[PDB]
């Protein structure tokens, strides 16, 4: 598993090698990073009340490693994976969400469910590697469908976190100093 | 009632006062608090027990406190008045006293673990220390509450301290740092 | 006593051998590995059972170890010995061999999680990987042990190792990327 290669700080991307603390490497393992807490709120929705929302984790997380992919691309030695066409996916599924779940009254707090928790953390996992895609992206020139994905998928995070919580009945836990 | 608006789909996002790249040390900072935020959300569901009353109400508190942190960090120029205040600094300096007074004595470092509570406490606490180092980043560029900065670097004594305090109550001994000069 | 002596909230703290900004490159990196090693600590949590006692002491080992590469790094001008030594990155690599042997053929592309003990190692691994890019970030302005690099490039190898035995001794297949 260890070639010893990389012990210097310098690693291998697709079309070329370079320094383990370039940007392209940091959004990559800030992406691996997010996929990994996807992983394990994926074993607390194991359940037959979550199906949906976890074979849909379990496709997320082949679109986010498509995303590394995306990313650790120095030279276009292969068309990028991620389309558009997930984003909408997305999409739909959000709105499918926001149905569900009771209407938003107060700002959220992370928490609430265990589940709903562990969500909440890889949603903002999510959110710190798509600022190093930015970041990425103020340097090389990236698949822009990347972005919009880790973009929206952060939305995606949020309204199942809310439906976990509501299916598990466990509120939403809100800012509110009158409560 | 539609969470995504796509405006934020090419990399730029809205500030208190203004729109930033999304990368921009203040969005970083404000994003931080909310990692830490949701560790100690996750941590508080395996603190709802009757041993830990006190520990999960100040919690509770805490993640209000710490929402207000990210509320103030990403005000641009100052449209409205802070709302993190060194009173709220205070409250967590008298617990910490507490806290270590509970807890037996300390002499050496400990490793960060023990029991499940007191290990996310632990996690968390190293993500409020990352974000105090965005949060001084941040400070190096425009003017910011700097009791913001106060209650985040002593928000992570306070996590520390229950770590210990639950590992205790919880009848679980600290490991030691085995370089036993230290 | 008194945990807290205020003498960092204005943005400064001390290494050994100086004081220096808290968002100096140096206290980041030896800020991640206390990460890294906390998220260790909550993976060793799920690491309790009997069949599990090999993989749990090994990994109390290394939170030990883990304070030895925090504690190189935070050496200024070598004020003081370094501790990290290459015996402990060829333990590592001794132990990656033995659980190479132990897991099943690794086929396809892992995807993380699994059982929810070998998930929240694959979380720490990503974050070992982390603080490994703020290392080689650090030694490209100053000089480091370079060993400690060492150590946590080959560490990630060791806990995704034990990852795929973990779910293996559970008798839980790796996700594996395919659909
Ligand atoms: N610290 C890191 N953070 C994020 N991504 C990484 C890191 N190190 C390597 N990678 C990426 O993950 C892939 C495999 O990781 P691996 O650790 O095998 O690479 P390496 O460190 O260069 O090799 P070795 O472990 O043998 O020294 C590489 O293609 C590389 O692009
Ligand atoms: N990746 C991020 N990390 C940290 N904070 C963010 C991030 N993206 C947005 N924010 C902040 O959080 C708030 C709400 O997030 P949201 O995702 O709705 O913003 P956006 O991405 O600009 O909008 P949209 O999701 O519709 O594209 C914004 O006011 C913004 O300042
Ligand atoms: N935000 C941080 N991230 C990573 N490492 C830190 C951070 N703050 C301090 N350290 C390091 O950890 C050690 C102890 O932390 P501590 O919080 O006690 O330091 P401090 O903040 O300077 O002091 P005080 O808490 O009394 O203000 C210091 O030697 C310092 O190098
Ligand atoms: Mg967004
Ligand atoms: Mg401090
Ligand atoms: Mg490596």
């Amino acid at each position: 598993l260890y070639t010893k290669t990389g012990d210097k700080g310098t690693t291998s991307v697709i079309g070329g090698r370079v320094d383990k603390d370039d940007i392209r490497v940091e959004a990559y393992g800030t992406i691996d990073e997010a996929n990994s807490h996807i992983g394990y709120a994926m074993t607390k929705l194991q359940g037959g009340a979550f199906i949906d929302i976890y074979n849909e984790l379990e496709n997320i997380q082949h679109e986010l490693f498509d995303c590394g992919g995306d990313l650790a691309i120095v030279e276009q030695k292969i068309p990028y994976k991620v389309t558009i066409v997930m984003v909408e996916s997305l999409e739909r599924k959000i709105d499918l969400y926001i149905e569900e779940a009771p209407p938003l009254e107060r700002f959220i707090l992370p928490g609430g469910s265990e589940a709903a928790a562990t969500i909440h953390i890889a949603r903002t996992v999510v959110r710190r590697a798509e600022r190093s895609i930015v970041s990425l992206q103020k340097e090389v020139k990236i698949n822009e469908v990347v972005l919009k994905y880790v973009n929206r998928l952060s939305d995606y995070l949020f309204a199942i976190a809310r439906v976990i919580n509501a299916r598990l009945q466990v509120k939403d836990v809100e800012y509110n100093r009158s409560a």
